[PDB]
């Protein structure tokens, strides 16, 4: 059974998820088994395929996107995720207007429209995909979803699954709250840290390290160990669009203080790094709501920077246990 | 108590170990604690410091090195490990002549001289540091060491700790046999494999990868997953000397088949990559002979490519247990 | 007015040229002006556009290519230039059998058949695009072309335009002979050389440099160099070229170059350069072939036989040698060739 | 015959120049001929060697540098050019106080003291090596130098040699004025520009390029660019320069450059270039200062006041502008300067 998905923010991430889902649908037609799908960690989570996605509802504020049909809105400037060259289906609907800051309060009429629209579209999951920095919106879309009984997924660093009192409510309603903050499918950081891990595991000394990142999309434009230096915003480069380039240097010291030098360059489709992980959180969301597991799922920990309860309080057994019980409860029901 | 060390082959590795040991001795004088030593995994193994090294005996065949005083022999052309700029001590002795292929047999007089020289120098460890490819020599130096009751350490890919019947003998005499084949302190391979590990751990698809290596020393000159390609001998480059340069490419595929590109360059002092690991094997050797633990030590597994018993049959608990019992038996005695 | 173009060897280079020409034809329709064509230094040469190409004749020895229709032969194994995603047209002919070493001699039945095919197909230019190392074939296809009055283009390091008596005969017969040896559109060695140029021009001292190349096509597999190390002469006592570091199957027709330069500046402090170059190796051919084949055809139309100086900048080994030619020699030949075609 | 050299600003550049000069002095002893000196384009300029330097005078405002003996001041925080491991000599003087913005005016007690110090120290050249952005100081130290008849060298982008009336006065007084703005021995922008040059010279199309720089010294911290993007003009609608990507403390006086060039060749196939440049940023200064200060001194000894054309290749903003000078203009000035010194 397909996930009925609502979207708060129709950016590069949603362009990647929407086009992505129909590329995998096309590969199924062509004759590719999901075992062989590129970029897919779990091809099934509670029986949900990577392609078992229906968009039912969408909220933006941007004039190119509000009261545009969804199909057209996702591809609309200033979105610069590439055309993946797949005839995308028209899912029948038009992007509703989002909450402005003044409509934060659950008693606003805007608020009332969103709650009514989630109820009427029979959404299961609301995907929060806004610009980073809007704490009022993350809270607001989450109470909207909460009141509507719809699972909430926070892609952003805003406190939602991390505000202890809002988690309690979600726990109490049998509603899943997945957050906070996407860990990129394969990001600068996880590569940088693996290499520094290698140096100290084998007993090399770190003299210094730097990592710097370049991007050309709205996300990047918005955001813009003694001798480790991290520059998460080295420069906006318009021609890079939704690509992100990272360059890192490690200077280690080996036997006798001889230098170990590492020079590394990473290029990725930045919003594929989002999609690669949203498609897991989306499915942990839906499968949990269907089986009534409200609050935070430990299945979501490995693909989140700031999960409810914090990384320190979780082993990868906790994670694998949660996938096993979520999948085994669904098989059962 | 200092390790009395014999050396079969006075190459770049021994230049690195000999100079290295006196650089750490100098840092102790200057006022550096061994906690803060660059490139040192275990600063103590059975009470042995990285600087608790006495060369007592040496075998080569090269005219620059045979019947030269050791101090001068290690630095002698065609050795191109750098002068680390430390006044090295003169350990009093001269490099004896090695075994030629015809003197393989334990009944040769050459053989008799080596066995007598290990006995007279009261060596504890014989370090086998010859060119790769000389199976007759690895066997011969090992029987020489065996008869002499002296621990044997194989840096090379030749079968020694891996020939089942020769291990049995070493087991039976209470003599340690550490082998086979050094894993570089931080080599091309361990970096390449960690990065490929990252791609499949997170569920990225590998499209291709290549790794190529460049060197300019005698070792390199001697040696000279469907779409992974490893070129361990991309080219001899004389000006690189004992430096080794590695370049690797990984092309992954992410969500929706978007490319993940990685480009990496590693430069190291290749024979510091040997020294960084010999200094551990050397000490597992000595400490085991002092405490009468003959045969293979599991402590040696993490720093060997082809350990006796094979990597598959060892967990890092086996390794850490063996360090704990070796150190705890020495404290005890 | 389209070049009737004959091909000795249906390799990566002709996959690139044929598909390339139909990609530019497509861009013409979909709207793009030829001044905006990517990778074209000169969009017309004696009024011949980058797309004004009719393949009339093709010669190979590989069983996947012989008696296969051209359209299919160019894409056929082990050719691994990419599919460019253009409706490649069917020119309506098939790859005939080439000369094997024993058919070298002009009175062989092969030789007579080829001189037949060049005359019958009304070819204007024969493009010699065989593997490097086949001196008998370069000579043979060249005398084949001469006999039938068809212009000859040598992609390879083989001696053809450089043998003064064969040049003389071509010169006197009113037939163009263009060679020898393609200088790649953008080659490893011009990049390495330019950077070394910079260091010594501003007086930085060279400690050391290396260049290594990686490839995965039949050309690279065949080559498997002195020209490269001359290029860089600059103290070269510590400059190493590895022109074949290794064959990487999944690169196909891609070529990768990696270079290191270690300078010393004031007080012997290091100036370090690390560079990676990636290119479509056979685009580096076709980007220069399209120049030479048009230099060829327009010259035969205007009866300028022998070597054209317009060919010099895109050749390693032009007839008469680089030292006997300036930029103006090359320009004078382009301007004269274009302007005579005019009248 | 040694240059008596005065310094306005004891930064990384003078750490590099002072230690550099004593490293070459050491190499002379330990045996090395000056033609084998690393990083020296011209080992003599009017018979002045790379080591023929007497520091006589020094002016700063930083408390670690003022009233400290020169020897100690050059190495003093926050100067982070390396120690080169040479016995640096003690020239026997101490860093005097510089001009603060209020002491600009020539009748201030500071100004009078400095004109005192230049006359008393018998300085021949005043090297202006302050931070970029201080137009009042460049003018002030320049009139200070003029009044005392001492040659002036402008390292900075400030208008000095380029203000035509100050030039006129220097010209007429028989005093050399050399400026403005050092072109680094080997700079990011000449590498980027050379590579972009290659692509368009051979007719490859630019899709896109970026250049970013990293540093860790006071110069880089101060700068924290238009000149850079002009250099590269070549379709630059997709060429981005970030001249200050970020300040990395553990780089100190090192500077790192990273560049990307994305060309299109035949049939729009990509030509990709990735480059890393590492240099000792203040060696890139001293490698050119040693040229300018000798151009300065030899010209004052021979009474060639005003701007010398020999200075052109090592300056961004020479008096009269690059467009009014050829390579021969520069050569003619070097050859004349050396040869007059002779007689
Ligand atoms: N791989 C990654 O992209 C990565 C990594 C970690 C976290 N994230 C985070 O994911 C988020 C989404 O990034 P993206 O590339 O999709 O961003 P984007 O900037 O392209 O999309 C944001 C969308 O939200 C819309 N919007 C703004 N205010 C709104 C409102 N009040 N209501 C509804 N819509 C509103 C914008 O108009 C736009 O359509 C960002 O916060 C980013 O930092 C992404
Ligand atoms: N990091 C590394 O260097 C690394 C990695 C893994 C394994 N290894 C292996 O370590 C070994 C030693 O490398 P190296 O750099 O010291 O080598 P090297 O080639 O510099 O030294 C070899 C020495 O052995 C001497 N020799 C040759 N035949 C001899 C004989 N019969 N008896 C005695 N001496 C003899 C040679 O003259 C020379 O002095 C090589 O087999 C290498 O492959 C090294
Ligand atoms: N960047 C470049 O690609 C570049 C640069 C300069 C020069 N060149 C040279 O151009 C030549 C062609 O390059 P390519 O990649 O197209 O090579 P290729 O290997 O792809 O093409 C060679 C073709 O010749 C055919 N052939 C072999 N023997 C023949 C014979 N006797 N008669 C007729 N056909 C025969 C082969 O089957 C194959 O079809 C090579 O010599 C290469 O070095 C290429
Ligand atoms: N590669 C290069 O280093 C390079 C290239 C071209 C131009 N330049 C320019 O040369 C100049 C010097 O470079 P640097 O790295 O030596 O700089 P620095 O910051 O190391 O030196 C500046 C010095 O000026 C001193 N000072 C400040 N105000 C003063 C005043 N009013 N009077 C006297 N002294 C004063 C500062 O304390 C410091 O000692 C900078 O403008 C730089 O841009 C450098
Ligand atoms: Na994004
Ligand atoms: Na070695
Ligand atoms: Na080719
Ligand atoms: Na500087």
């Amino acid at each position: 059974e397909s996930i009925r998905l609502a979207v708060a923010g129709v950016g590069n991430n949603i362009s990647a998820l929407f086009q992505g889902a129909e590329l995998y649908r096309k590969m199924s037609a062509e004759g590719v088994a999901e075992a062989d799908f590129p970029g897919i960690k779990r091809p099934r989570i509670g029986g949900i395929g990577v392609s078992d996605l229906t968009f039912v509802a969408a909220f933006d504020l941007h004039p190119n996107k509000v009261g545009v049909p969804f199909k057209d809105a996702v591809l609309a400037e200033p979105n610069n995720y590439p055309l993946l060259g797949v005839e995308l289906p028209d899912p029948g609907f038009s992007v509703d207007a989002g909450l402005t800051e003044e409509d934060a309060d659950p008693s606003s009429p805007a608020f009332r429209r969103i709650v009514e629209r989630l109820r009427e579209s029979k959404a299961e999951v609301l995907l929060y995909s806004l610009p980073t920095g809007l704490q009022w919106a993350a809270i607001a879309y989450a109470r909207a979803a909460l009141e509507a009984k719809v699972a909430f997924v926070n892609c952003t660093p805003e406190l939602v699954a991390r505000t202890p009192e809002l988690l309690e409510e979600f726990e109490k309603a049998g509603v899943p709250l997945i957050g906070d903050d996407l860990a990129s499918h394969l990001g600068t950081s996880v590569v940088h840290r693996a290499l520094l891990g290698l140096l100290s595991e084998r007993g090399l000394s770190l003299a210094s390290s730097y990592q710097l990142n370049l991007g050309g999309n709205e996300d990047f434009r918005n955001l813009r160990t003694s001798n480790v230096e991290v520059i998460p915003s080295a420069g906006y480069v318009a021609h890079l669009k939704d690509h992100k380039v990272a360059m890192l240097n490690i200077e280690g010291l080996g036997w006798a203080g001889t230098p170990v030098s590492i020079d590394l360059k990473l290029k990725v489709q930045d919003s594929s790094n989002a999609a690669g992980v949203i498609i897991d959180l989306i499915r942990i969301a839906a499968a949990a709501r269907r089986v009534g597991f409200g609050g935070f799922s430990a299945a979501a920990v490995k693909v989140l920077k700031s999960p409810a309860g914090g990384h320190p309080s979780y082993t990868s057994e906790d994670v694998a246990e949660a996938y096993r019980q979520l999948d085994a409860v669904t098989e059962a029901m």
